[PDB]
């Protein structure tokens, strides 16, 4: 028999968790176990009345009176649970002016965590791509720290992984922004309660809230997106420069790979001159005191009036 | 006289099958042969209240009382027909509460094959492409296995073919979500029964179901393609860094045989006063006892000196 | 005087060819000069209850009796016009139930003629494409055979105007799909005869069937477009691949390179010493009788013992 | 105070070039200065029932009466504006049974010239483009013209321009077709004489008549910026193809340079017992008359040796 | 307590700045916490009747009797504000004709401030890229300069996070574009006083009015746009003709160490013989007077005959 982890908030911020099986949860929620699958990473629906909304590994179900989360042991949500999540459904300062149902500060609260757990991992990946970058991009070696190259790679599937998120995010945002019909499903206390929204509709709730809440929301998520594209680009347009710097500084060593080249290669065209005088046979010039000196004269003079013609060469031939 | 190989199942989950002439068939289902054509890859139709649907080597036709699969033999559809088919059709199990025509079920079934069988293919090429490209990437090697290049080039090209299934087949299930007409079409037991239709209202068929069921199927796909692009992108990501591995390795090889070349230049350059006293002629110096050591000696360490003083060309120039 | 090559098709199949001016063919079909521009590689509209439909080098007018080619001398069209179009416009064999009008049976005809003729091309283009891949791909040469790159490009450019070309196919049948009222322009018998419409719309005409014929031919083209760019994917990446199989090979050979450069660099090194032994000065050592052997077995295991220790460094820096 | 410089063309293609200040252009017009300011590239408006618009260097409005070119000195409209524009405004030849008024003939004359220079941009731009790249991709030179990189660059260049300005004339036309009110706002005669306009509307004007040539333009506009897009493609094509030819070819020197060094290092291996032998002391076998030919045929057949050996190990190792 | 630093700006012009805390300034204002909270970086929106908008670090809540900018400190705003705006807002000069409300000079006053700064960021990068772009491409050295690299790294990344500004600034302005109700929404002054509206809409505020000055202001920034594109897709064309020049330079220098190579291989071949006859063995030929001289030119000739050979090779094999 499958069993759900349920951590409940009321609306006075008390946190109470027990350990129901999936079945009588269904009976409870009055839903069916279609609806409670949690088979989608990014999806926010109304089903039977209840917002069904799950971010990842984080898995919520939001009830007229109460919040559920499900799911939520191992995965380092024992502290906003039970020191965050409380402050902020206990309605506690801000506007009193204006208190909108639980549901609405339910979604806000989901929405904000996950918008800042977003933002924490962007603000994570971005000094380290940065750092990396700056490194390999500089043209001070000749190649590069091939232990940063790993690095990199990480950091850019990392990087697409936070874009797919934001990406699905906005996009789950923007679905329900777009149709009315969907939007006006989220007034959940509307349809629990239809004698109590016409008495307190005074502003205390209304489609304008929502519509502003998720239209704040889809911009962050949107600025997140801009920034992520932004480095995306910036990746990219350092792997180019890169691809010059390990170009332009193989030529350096091929020119001087080709001077020493033509240097080395003009003393032996000389020395072979003096190999050939240098053979155990008759040479017919033995008696003479001045060829041997002139020989090494001349070749030592003509090596290095070569060395400058064919060093001539590869400053006429670009 | 073409023929077809059609493989029955009832509401009650029986399975007979039989061999019918294309001509006859038309006849008994009611169509013409243009609707029974199966020439699109990704196709759902509904001609003449019958839901006609196909995906690849899958040709299925379903009927108000009963679902035909077309074409199925030799292409490994003898487990899922016999084995799983059936069960899905009997309605075994699962909500009782709410019933929904054999259509819906059929529908449903057919859905849930294809997107497991793109699961299964999407999870087949995952693990090949990531091993394939962990071992290119390492820097441990001044090559790559030219071996797996290839198995790299059959995988991209076997990933942009699931890229475009996954795409074709989030149209076909779009392309009825989006009009309200061809969604309504696909309630075949409504048009077939106009009279049970409204006695039997009470939740067992009607839009929102087929709604909810093609938008979890097209989520669904949408997962399936957000994890095929992240898998090319991660693709050209890690060509981009192998790029750089087969770049800066080889700018370290360049240094090795530049600093090479620069020992046996300065060698043959002390060596060639080395030939040239040599030669068997006269050096007016074969009566000094010490020239020949002071000559060796003034080669050995200016070769050294020349040397060291090359090495600093190289790190001054970059 | 401007003339026009027109050959006329009958509702029976009946073939003439004549010669006619432009002038008295305006006249003739009740049109002016601007209709007949046929300024645009892929257009098809309905002028003066007149479908004025243009492919590249096929240009036709569609009337309600008559079907009209105009300039197809020396275009190929000697073969489909005279011994499959009368077949086709015969209405012989098919489904004799629900006969259409000509304008839909030109339409249909002149349609899956350029979709055949797509497709042609096509399947020309893939094989020459695969074949041409198969062999720069291919890792037992150090380079790729550069006569295949001129077939590569010229391909290449063939995939390109190929996908243009049905691009614009796609482009010119999805305009008349989307707005009704082009759809409905189509009907030129209805408009030309609004008295036999009315007692004939038993099925004989109606927008659903040209909607169904559209969208079979918009869907064709969509699956032609899938397979071109699944070609150009496979183009790009397999260029992707021949960029790292002529780096890792130049690898290799820089590796080879470097061993025989540092092998060299030993051998040089050490026959300076005997070198400078073999000058013909005074070594004050001649006399001995196992300084030669001695040196010369210094020389020969130090060469190796030097080599051996710079063969270590390129596996100790990568 | 800032003047403007007027070309009027009449109805009757009379050209009359005058000297009028801003000012008073205003209140002849009956505009205001916000509307004269020509500060988008392309832009098409209709401000007091006075079409303004702008391509590029070409500044007019169209009045319903007379036509107006505003700063046309100085930019080589001084043929086209005195001999071929007053042809086309004073409706001599064509189709004399449906005169449309002068704003219709005078927005088709411009779109007309602009059309024109984009044409000739491209059929400028292409044959050059195709010159340079076909010399670059010939595989008979070792490197490319440099000289040819500059040209191709600046073409490139121009293309990107010329591309921008075909997609701003596209989406200028296209702004006026989807909007309703954009096109009737561009009938100045049926809002200066609303008494005319129901008198003279037997076919003369309608909004047919501007939907076609405003679709006409947008379709030529089209052809031209597929035309552009495959030239791009083609230049993209043609550069990766360099990419191989540059890379394939470096390999070729990289083999010969391999293969002579083998030669040179066997060379090396087998001349250092020469020099072994060459010093001047004693080998103990100056008698043997048989050990000097000995010596030198083994070094000169185990230079080859040694050669052949090496060879084959590039043939082994790819 | 958190504080605001507020610049008023009043219909006459006055400028007054005071210091007054964020709670107070709420109730002054009509507005709560929320709303000016200022967390986009580009956002126009209207709560309460006052059009809160921002820009960057550009903070200003437009009211109906004046203009008020928040945060205005050290960002370099001391000229503008106090020299530029008051001439603007003051309504001297321009059409006295129609005179718009405050919010109108207010909203066209902030657009065209945000304009011009994107304008000159533009106008500033534009020529560095280019100077920096010229003189990487010149292919006038064998390298590039490294130094400039950097340079040309910081300026794509100011060129992304302008295009980012840009597109963001289109983005907001189309959003109040696209929908009627935001774009009346603006109509700060029709709501706040819906009796005076009435009487002066004789052209002083109405829709179109705002219409055009966003559709201006969108065309600006789309121009931008365009230019922003332009020079990304040049300095990507000039990364890819840097990468032909680095490739292309370096085959010359293959060129020129093949040659010297083969040259070098031919002169030790052609020098072993002579080594070989340098030993100090018996070589039965030291009595012929001519052998020498033969053995010799024997040397040099075969040296410059196999060079020539060799030569030939890299002509033929490409
Ligand atoms: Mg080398
Ligand atoms: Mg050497
Ligand atoms: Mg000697």
């Amino acid at each position: 028999a499958p069993v759900f982890t349920v951590t409940k908030f009321d609306k006075q911020g008390n946190v109470t968790s027990f350990e129901r099986k999936k079945t009588e949860l269904y009976q409870e929620l009055g839903l069916q176990a279609r609806d409670l699958r949690f088979q989608h990473v990014m999806s926010i629906t109304v089903r039977n009345n209840r917002i069904i909304m799950r971010m990842e590994y984080l898995k919520a179900v939001i009830t007229p009176e109460c919040l559920l989360i499900l799911d939520y042991r191992n995965l380092n949500l024992e502290q906003w649970l039970f020191r965050e999540l409380p402050s902020q459904l206990s309605g506690e300062g801000q506007l009193v002016t204006y208190p909108l149902p639980f549901e609405f500060r339910a979604i806000e609260a989901l929405l904000q965590y996950w918008i800042n757990t977003l933002q924490g991992k962007l603000s994570i990946l971005q000094p380290l791509i940065l750092e990396t970058l700056d490194a390999l991009v500089d043209p001070k070696h000749s190649s590069v720290d091939r232990s940063k190259l790993h690095i990199l790679l990480q950091n850019g599937k990392s990087l697409s992984e936070l874009e797919t998120d934001i990406k699905i995010f906005k996009e789950s945002i923007l679905e329900i922004l777009d149709e009315e019909e969907l939007l006006e499903e989220l007034c959940v206390s509307k349809w629990s309660d239809p004698q109590v929204f016409e008495k307190s509709s005074a502003g205390i709730d209304h489609a304008e809230e929502m519509e502003l809440l998720l239209e704040n929301y889809y911009r962050l998520a949107d600025d997140l997106s801009n920034a992520a594209r932004e480095l995306r680009v910036l990746i990219d347009d350092s792997q180019s420069i890169i691809f010059i710097n390990l170009d332009s500084h193989r030529n350096v060593m091929m020119r001087l790979n080709l001077q020493l080249t033509m240097g080395t290669f003009s003393l032996s065209l000389f020395g072979l001159m003096g190999v050939a005088f240098g053979m155990n046979l008759e040479s017919s010039l033995e008696e003479d005191h001045r060829i041997f000196w002139l020989i090494t004269g001349i070749m030592f003079m003509g090596s290095g009036l070569i060395w400058r013609r064919l060093l001539s060469f590869l400053g006429r031939q670009l």
